[PDB]
C-alpha cells in the first residue's frame, strides 16, 4: 500500500540518513538542520509504501509574502520513479498551501542540475527571469552566495 | 545616527559577507541561505549607525506551533556590546512576534558555545530539559545531526 503523512521531530534521523543514500553515494553540500522538522511540520510530507520511506519533502508558507509557498528540499527513493513519487510530494504539498491561502509555489537549483530543471518544467513550474542566461535558461546571479547561481521556479496553483 | 529596519532580499550579500569578517575565524558551515532573506523579512532586522550595519537578527514565527518564535541566528559588530545592540535587535524582535500572537521565544546553540549561553541567559532564557548533560547544561543529544548536540533556550514573552 501507499500513505502520506506530515513529518515529526522524532523524523530526523531517518530522514537525514537518506542525504548519504539516495544521492549515489556523493556527499551533498546542502544540509536539513532540525529547525525545519520542528517549525514547519504542517507542509513537510514523508511517504512511504508497507512501512518503508519511499520519498520526504520539506517546505513553509513564505511568511513576508503569504501568497507563496516555498519547496524547500524533496528526495525519492532510488527504486522508485522520480516522477510518481515526487508528483505525489508535490500534489500533497500544493493542496495543503492553497488551504493556507497560497495562490503560487517557488523553489530554486543549480543551471547545471538538469534533473531538477526537466523536473520541475514537467510539473508545471515556470522560471522567473533573472539577471543572467545559462545554457538558455534564465539565472540569478550569485543568488546563494559568490558562484552560486540560481534558477528559481515559480507555479501558480 | 541609528536605525533599526527589516531586511530585504537585496541584503543578503552585505550581511552574509560583513558577517564573516565579524567572526574572523576559518571557514564557517553554511547557516544563512538565502531563503531566510526572502521569506521571513518582517521578523528579521538589521541594526546600523551612519549608514554601516551594526547588527542583525533572522528569526520566524512557528509555522507547526504558532505561539512560538524562533531566533535563527543573530550578531552584534565585535566593536560593539552585546547586550546594546543584541538586547535592541531582540526587543524590537519580541515586540513584533508578539503582535503575531507568539507567547514564547526559541532558539539554539552548542553546549561549547559560553559567549551564546551567557548573552542569552542574560536576556532571561531558560534552558530546556535535554537528553543529556555538557558541562552542566541539559543538552538535546544529535539535536542537529551526529555529533551536533544542542542547548535549547525558551523564553516567555
Amino acid at each position: 500500500h501507499m500513505d502520506i503523512r506530515t513529518i515529526t521531530s522524532s523524523d530526523y534521523e531517518m530522514v537525514t540518513s537518506v542525504l548519504n543514500e539516495w544521492w549515489g553515494g556523493r556527499q551533498l553540500k546542502e544540509k536539513l538542520p532540525r529547525l525545519f522538522f520542528e517549525h514547519f511540520q504542517d507542509t513537510s510530507f514523508i511517504t512511504s509504501e508497507h512501512n518503508s520511506m519511499t520519498g520526504f519533502l520539506i517546505g513553509f508558507q513564505s511568511q513576508s509574502d503569504p501568497e507563496t509557498a516555498y519547496i524547500h528540499f524533496s528526495g525519492v527513493h532510488p527504486d522508485f520513479r522520480k516522477m510518481q513519487i515526487g508528483k505525489q510530494l508535490y500534489d500533497v504539498f500544493i493542496e495543503t498551501v492553497k488551504q493556507r491561502g497560497c495562490t503560487r509555489v517557488k523553489c530554486v537549483t543549480s543551471p547545471v542540475n538538469k534533473v531538477s530543471i526537466a523536473y520541475h518544467t514537467k510539473l508545471g513550474f515556470d522560471i522567473e527571469k533573472g539577471t543572467k542566461t545559462v545554457n538558455g535558461i534564465s539565472v540569478f546571479a550569485n543568488y546563494d552566495g559568490p558562484g552560486q547561481d540560481r534558477v528559481l521556479f515559480v507555479k501558480n496553483i
